[PDB]
């Protein structure tokens, strides 16, 4: 790029029934300098986050010729094998190197090691409700990626790495838009192969996840229909600190438990078209069942999510976005602990500082 500069002024307030809720205001600075002059180009990305206390900061140099780049320091990595993870107040840091290349135009490609991250620690298996072990650790991660675009209407991709000493996984992506005819028709799929590595830290892993996104969009209206299946004795293993690239990862349950298929409706309605613009409706619903639980039953979950958005078009306030999520997900294993009825309410602000 020739740069970009961002003030982000977050203010969320959030609410769970199993009760206990939370009232948070945040502040992003990303800085993204451009690149010094001459071939070999410099530059400079810079972090800066401070919550209610939380306060943290972070510097990544980068250089640049011809089509390939490489970044060491502080990140936000997005990517198949670790998508950063958004739904709290300040995203997660992590910290490392990424090198990406593109010479021959649609071949992307792109590696990635990362020694520590930030919630300054060391990196860590997604644990969030058993199975796999709290706290354990990996010495660094490492990805490396493929992206084909086939062409306008049509991308691969291909991915490999994991946590060393923990998990390695292997990722297959097919994502693709087609006019069809006064609408347009979407398919996403996504797969991945997991096993243990190395130490086997965590211990035994064994996954193969699969999901299938189909969407139909014509004028402000999208109807989408998911399908997502796990195989194997694991859940399928991720990064704390991010959120697994999975057609059926919802607000708060990711379907992702072991053996697990599930089904998603989802319904998308921007209201541009009845002439109230910035005002936007989702509800999604998911149900699972065939998850193999450590008791030897069948374990069966569902969750329905409700969103509204909206963005002030005019005023002082413009471009000030609210945001309404409500989660309702229950199960027929762990109910008490694992039932929820969640409502985050979010005020955000984007102030181009250029
Ligand atoms: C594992 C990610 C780091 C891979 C090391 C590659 C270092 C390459 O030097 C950067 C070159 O900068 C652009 C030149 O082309
Ligand atoms: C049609 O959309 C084109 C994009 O497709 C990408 C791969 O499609 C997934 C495979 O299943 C497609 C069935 O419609
Ligand atoms: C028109 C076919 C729609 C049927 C849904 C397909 C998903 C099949 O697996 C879902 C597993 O969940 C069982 C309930
Ligand atoms: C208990 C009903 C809560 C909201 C009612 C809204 C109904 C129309 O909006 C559709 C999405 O809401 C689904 C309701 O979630 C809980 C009931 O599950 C129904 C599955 O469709
Ligand atoms: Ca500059
Ligand atoms: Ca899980």
């Amino acid at each position: 790029e020739d740069g970009s500069a961002r003030l982000e002024a977050r203010t969320v307030y959030f609410n769970r029934d199993f009760k206990r809720e939370e009232a948070a205001q945040g502040f992003i600075l990303d800085l993204r300098s451009g690149y010094t002059e001459g071939a070999l180009g410099f530059g400079v990305d810079t972090l800066a986050m401070l919550g209610i206390q939380y306060a943290k900061a972070g510097v990544a140099g980068k250089m640049r010729f011809s089509q390939t780049q490489f970044r060491y320091g502080a990140m936000l990595p997005d990517m198949p094998l670790l998508k950063y993870n958004d739904g709290r107040l300040l995203p997660t840091l992590f910290h490392g190197a990424q090198l990406t290349s593109e010479e021959i135009a649609g071949l992307r490609f792109s590696a990635t090691r990362l020694e520590r991250y930030t919630a300054a620690q060391d990196i860590r298996l997604h644990c969030k409700n058993k199975r796999y072990a709290c706290d354990t650790t990996g010495n660094r991660f490492d990805a490396y990626q493929l992206d084909y675009q086939v062409n306008d209407g049509l991308l691969l991709q291909y991915a490999q790495g994991g946590l060393r000493n923990v998990y390695r996984q292997r990722y297959l992506g097919a994502v693709g838009k087609r006019q069809v005819g006064a609408g347009k028709l979407s398919a996403d799929l996504r797969w991945f192969d997991s096993e243990d590595a190395g130490a086997a830290r965590a211990g035994k892993i064994d996954n193969r996840a699969l999901s299938l996104l189909l969407a139909y969009a014509q004028g402000g209206h999208t109807l989408s229909a998911g399908w997502q299946r796990m195989n194997g004795a694991s859940s399928m293993p991720y990064l704390d600190g991010s959120n697994p690239y999975l057609a059926n990862y919802l607000q708060v349950n990711d379907f992702a438990n072991p053996e697990e298929r599930s089904w998603q409706l989802r319904y998308d309605f921007d209201l541009r078209s009845v002439g109230v613009p910035g005002l936007s409706f989702m509800t999604r619903y998911v149900n699972g069942d065939h998850i193999r639980l450590a008791n030897g039953d069948e374990g069966k979950e569902w969750e329905r999510d409700i969103e509204l958005k909206y963005i002030v078009q005019s005023g002082r306030f413009k471009d000030l976005s609210l945001r309404l999520r409500n989660a309702t997900y229950r199960t027929d294993f762990e109910r008490s602990a694992r039932d929820v009825d969640e409502v985050r309410l979010i005020a955000s602000y984007n102030l181009s500082l250029f």
